């Protein structure tokens, strides 16, 4: 699986949905994350991201070990998302900022 880290957070430029062949991402308010039992691991969203969010779950860094489960726990509560939408209204501001899950809601 592919995983969604921390800097989607309050970014969120839903880009990489668009070229999903499975359609396998879910939508928070702030944060998207990816299905691991869906994700086919074709790797194609990776360099789709903005934000330089997406890691394959055997390259995600150290310290941002969390959002591996994180994907896969919110993936069973959030909405499936299918089209890109437009991002965040200040996503550009808080591209690159670190320690953003403290902002992620449910
Ligand atoms: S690696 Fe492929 S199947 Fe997995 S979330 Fe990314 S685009 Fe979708
Ligand atoms: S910022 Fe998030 S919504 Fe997709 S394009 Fe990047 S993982």
């Amino acid at each position: 699986a592919f995983v969604v880290t921390d800097n989607c957070i309050k970014c969120k430029y839903t880009d990489c949905v668009e070229v999903c062949p499975v359609d396998c991402f879910y939508e928070g308010p702030n944060f998207l994350v990816i299905h691991p039992d869906e994700c086919i691991d074709c790797a194609l969203c990776e360099p789709e991201c903005p934000a330089q969010a997406i890691f394959s779950e055997d390259e995600v860094p150290e310290d941002m070990q969390e959002f591996i489960q994180l994907n896969a726990e919110l993936a069973e509560v959030w909405p499936n998302i299918t089209e890109k939408k437009d991002p965040l209204p200040d996503a550009e501001d808080w591209d690159g900022v670190k320690g953003k899950l403290q902002h992620l809601e449910r």
